[PDB]
């Protein structure tokens, strides 16, 4: 007897493309590698209970590739077997909602996601893929299963693996649009001078070196290629926000100088993040769980500022 069943293969879960398949074969013999739900069905014979599920495939012609960059905006010939492979766990992960933002329970070393999320939410920001945008819509009611397997995929992390928040927000900053903004520095060594300098885009909103917004405006010492010690500063911003890193340190957070932060505990092959947040008064959420203070002292990382325009009174 000669069986089949009708399911929809897809590479962005809303474009379909109608199949008949054979239930004495399995998906793979059919399709190559295939996903329901993040499953990898691709061993497996059709069951009955298919028959009107749409599974994911690998673009495998012309016209689902050209669907898998509109909706991700990426090549990468591994890139949905990766997300797949990170939504199977994710599906699994808990998502409360923490003083009002959605939070990740903590699981598979996932604190630095939960801290990305959380930090997320709080500055102003739009993607540009619509698989970004779409997921992160889902993400903000509550549902981020399919918004962390993404930020997996995009950062070439699996489960499980160490990540870390800076280099995380890296890449999603690559594919959101920052192209507003600007920042212009100015470089001051005392044998060579002065030199200025612009940056866009990503390079406008991120620093590394300094956790306080402030010092950066006032200055910050830097070698030079004569082997003296520069001065840097900022002249110009025009951002939303602005993220200053630094190598994990023991730094004071005070209520309403910042908008939110990272705290870093642990070394450099294992450790653990949590976020603050500065709201009526100091929220640490560390991913389900929630404590308070009036002031925060610890291992901070990267701290988040709010901005519109910023011009310098130095001369
Ligand atoms: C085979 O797997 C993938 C293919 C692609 C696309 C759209 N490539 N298309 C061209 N290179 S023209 C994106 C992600 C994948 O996981
Ligand atoms: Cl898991
Ligand atoms: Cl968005
Ligand atoms: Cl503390
Ligand atoms: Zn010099």
């Amino acid at each position: 007897e000669v069986r089949t069943i009708k399911v929809f293969t897809t590479v962005d879960n809303i474009n379909l493309h109608t199949q008949v398949v054979d239930m004495s074969m399995t998906y793979g013999q059919q399709f190559g590698p295939t996903y329901l739900d993040g499953a990898d069905v691709t061993k497996i014979k059709p069951h009955n209970s298919h028959e009107g599920k749409t599974f994911y495939v690998l673009p495998n012609d012309d016209t689902l590739r050209v669907e898998a960059f509109e909706y991700y905006h990426t090549t990468d010939p591994s890139f949905l077997g990766r997300y797949m492979s990170a939504l199977n766990h994710t599906k699994k992960w808990k998502y409360p909602q923490v003083n009002g933002l959605t939070s990740i329970k903590w699981a598979d070393n996932n604190c630095y996601l939960a801290t990305a999320l959380l930090t997320l939410q709080q500055i102003e920001l739009k993607f540009n893929p619509p698989a970004l945008q779409d997921a992160y819509y889902r993400a903000r009611a509550g549902e981020a299963a399919n918004f962390c397997a993404l930020i997996l995929a995009y950062c070439n992390k699996t489960v499980g693996e160490l990540g870390d928040v800076r280099e995380t927000m890296s890449y999603l900053f690559q594919h959101a649009n920052l192209d507003s903004c600007k920042r212009v520095l100015n470089v001051v060594c005392k044998t060579c001078g002065q030199q200025q300098t612009t940056l866009k885009g990503v390079e406008a909103v991120m620093y590394m070196g300094t956790l306080s917004y402030e010092q950066f405006k006032k200055g910050v010492q830097i070698p030079c290629t004569c082997g003296k010690q520069a001065t840097k500063y900022l002249v110009q911003q025009e951002s939303p926000f602005v993220m200053m890193s630094a190598p994990p340190a023991q730094y004071e957070l005070k209520h309403g100088t910042f908008t939110c932060a990272s705290e870093y505990t642990g070394n450099y092959q294992c450790g653990h993040y949590k976020h603050i947040t500065s709201k009526e008064t100091l929220y640490c959420i560390d991913g389900a769980l929630l404590t308070k203070s009036s002031e925060y002292k610890g291992p901070i990382t990267d701290v988040f500022y709010k901005e519109n325009s910023y011009t310098t009174t130095i001369k």
